[PDB]
């Protein structure tokens, strides 16, 4: 296992958002032209493994874990998010459930904070959304997905979403009800594992859904706002309900926000 290591994305300008914009209200529109300086993101979310070395180093206690509580989908104990006392990273759907079983899984219940305290603590930084939505598209133009425009290429299964009708009946078709570990399922053109589906990824801009077409270079989005941009979707995510597996969907919490669906990875501007 390397479940740390990082790739190289290299230099480049992209097409961020669509100007076929499934989810309206998300700002997913206009598509922009968009300059990425070279750097490295990790090739993995963070697992709860990686995570226990940071918090073994540091003594670090999650928002969740202060607070008491944090967000669970009912499904695996909107009206299906309950608030869920001793919630948290070690405890995922609460105080009798553990992590012993699925250390190579994602880490959950982590904060826009704690992300940041883990990244920071690793010699890293959380990724920008553009910096994100590029390596999510991993070399290809103006496609839904990772890997391409077909959710099933050839008919294989290539990230961890939900398959069966939601919220009632998950099928685990892909393989995988929950979270799957980090490195499973295909990677992507630049390495990266996941960046669609599993958990969902915190990034470090601020939310806002009017972006101008005005090209940019490393754009870290707006100067303020109260919520923290999200990528990617989760194990949760069904075409029904949901339609966030594609890059170029967003979407947003409070930075001390935490859920059972949502995790992270880091990036760096040179190896650590
Ligand atoms: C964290 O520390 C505990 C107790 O010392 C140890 O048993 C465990 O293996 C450590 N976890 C990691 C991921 O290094
Ligand atoms: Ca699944
Ligand atoms: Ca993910």
């Amino acid at each position: 296992l390397a479940h740390s290591k990082m790739v190289p994305i290299p230099a480049g300008v992209f097409t961020m958002g669509t100007d076929d914009p499934q989810i309206k209200q998300d700002g997913e529109a206009p598509a922009r032209r968009v300059t990425i300086d070279a750097f490295y993101m990790d090739a993995y979310e963070v697992s709860n493994t990686e995570f226990e070395k940071f918090v073994n180093s540091t003594g670090y206690l999650t928002e969740a874990e202060k607070f008491g509580d944090s967000f669970v989908f009912e499904g695996m104990l909107a009206p299906w998010w309950l608030p869920v006392k001793g919630a948290n990273w070690r405890h995922p759907e609460g105080p009798d459930s553990t992590i012993l079983h699925r250390p190579d899984h994602p880490v959950l219940h982590v904060s826009w904070n704690d992300a940041v305290a883990y990244c920071t603590w690793a010699g890293k930084r959380l990724p920008t959304e553009a910096e994100w939505e590029y390596s999510c598209r991993g070399g290809l133009h103006n496609r839904l997905f990772p890997w391409g425009n077909k959710l099933q290429p050839k008919g294989q299964h290539y990230a961890n979403i939900w398959q069966g009708e939601f919220p009632v009946t998950n099928t685990g078709e892909d393989g995988f009800q929950g979270t799957a570990p980090v490195d499973a399922f295909p990677p992507n053109g630049y390495g990266l594992y996941n960046i669609v589906g599993n958990a969902w990824e915190w990034t470090s801009d601020w939310w806002t859904v009017h972006h101008s077409v005005e090209e940019t270079l490393n754009p870290k989005g707006p100067p303020s706002g109260k919520d923290r941009v999200k990528k990617g979707g989760s194990y949760m995510c069904h075409r029904s309900y949901c339609y966030r597996y594609r890059c170029a969907a967003r979407s947003q919490n409070t930075p001390d926000s935490s859920a059972s669906n949502l995790g992270f990875r880091c990036a760096a501007d040179r190896l650590p």
